[PDB]
């Protein structure tokens, strides 16, 4: 079944306006990362799939950001986080990716052959 994987504060730009805000996130094993205004009904105000998703990570305009790609239809979404040091943004790229590497595992056992 779907558990939480990790949850915890991240520094979300916004996607019209692209000033920072502190969001909530929780990243579940489904590939859900869900982000909330406070710690968690209250609706989320984020709420996308990391599945098929490409992380990559820069230092401009903040040090320690990583942003994860997913390429949907024509459409390509990108969501944009930072955190006050680069070991922490390990600590959340290596999550998330596992996740990804996860549910990768699990579409090519079922498309290749």
């Amino acid at each position: 079944d779907v558990a939480i994987v990790k949850e915890g504060w991240l520094h979300k730009r916004g996607k019209y306006i692209k000033t920072w805000r502190p969001r909530y996130f929780l990243l579940k094993n489904d590939g859900t990362f869900i982000g909330y205004k406070e710690r968690p009904r209250e609706a989320p105000l984020n709420n996308f799939s990391v599945a098929q998703c490409q992380l990559m990570k820069t230092e401009r305009p903040r040090p320690n950001t990583f942003i994860i790609r997913c390429l949907q239809w024509t459409t390509v979404i990108e969501r944009t986080f930072h955190v006050e040091t680069p070991e922490e943004r390990e600590e959340w790229t290596t999550a998330i990716q596992t996740v990804a590497d996860g549910l990768k595992k699990q579409e090519e056992e079922e498309m290749d052959f």
